[PDB]
């Protein structure tokens, strides 16, 4: 019970921007990961969740920041970072991506902070690319009760993500040759039986198919923010959104179960 906003629709889904007017900050003191920026609404309504989005393998914050104010508009506190070093693994990008949420609680108790009180720190979220998505999955499995995780082209050794039991939308990159679709994102997306999951394969993509500056920002866009909403919010309006084949000639594959 945690609406916020009206009835989303396609349109407004596809947009660049949400409902909620954003302004960001760039923290001053990282506290277990290399830098942050945070993105929030400043009048979404009512506390919001919040979401931690890590990078690729050799990657910046730039290649994922476009997910910051994207997101951000639609009603949650984002922070996008940098880790500790390009070349952090898995296992490390999670930790780093669950301090980056610990830090973020902290700044909402924080009065100087721009966030002070616009966090619902029960209410949390993770995402990523590459091997900071395989880190987002990690990061699932070992705290089940994040409410949603949404990753794209993600990296790991293993495709061993039965663990995984919150509710995770896969965007995968058609012609992707670092983390082929068959051998990589469609096999973890088979190991997971406990959740609702949903596979959406972007046509000729290479690696980077979701990144900032990607072709596909209106569909990409829409249905990263339909799947946080319906389920980091439990907002049914989006429900149509979040669970949809969303009948594009850009998707070349898509899947879901246990979608509601």
């Amino acid at each position: 019970s945690h609406m916020r906003g009206p009835d989303p629709t396609a349109a407004s889904l596809e947009a660049s921007a949400g409902p909620f007017t954003v302004r960001s900050f760039t923290v001053s003191r990282p506290s277990g990961y290399g830098a942050g920026t945070v993105y929030y609404p400043t009048n979404a309504g009512g506390t919001v969740g919040a979401i931690a989005i890590v990078p690729g393998y050799t990657a910046r914050q730039s290649s994922i920041k476009w997910w910051g104010p994207r997101l951000a508009s639609h009603g949650f506190v984002v922070i996008t970072i940098d880790t500790n070093s390009t070349l952090d693994q898995p296992e490390s990008r999670s930790s780093q991506q669950m301090a980056a949420l610990e830090q973020v609680a902290s700044l909402n108790g924080t009065s100087s902070s721009p966030i002070y009180g616009k966090v619902d720190t029960a209410r949390m979220g993770v995402m990523g690319w590459s091997m900071g998505g395989g880190g987002s999955l990690i990061s699932a499995c070992n705290n089940p009760s994040l409410k949603a995780a949404v990753v794209q082209a993600p990296w790991h050794s293993s495709t061993n993500f039965s663990c995984v039991t919150v509710p995770t939308l896969i965007f995968a990159c058609e012609n992707d040759s670092i983390a082929p679709v068959n051998s990589s994102a469609l096999p973890i997306y088979d190991s997971m039986s406990e959740n609702a999951k949903q596979f959406l394969e972007i046509c000729g993509g290479s690696h980077s198919c979701a990144n900032t500056g990607n072709s596909d920002q209106a569909l990409i866009g829409k249905k990263g923010v339909a799947w946080m909403k319906r389920f980091m919010d439990n907002d049914t309006r989006y429900s149509t959104f979040a669970c949809e084949n969303p009948n594009s000639t850009r998707v070349c594959d898509f899947r879901t179960a246990n979608c509601s």
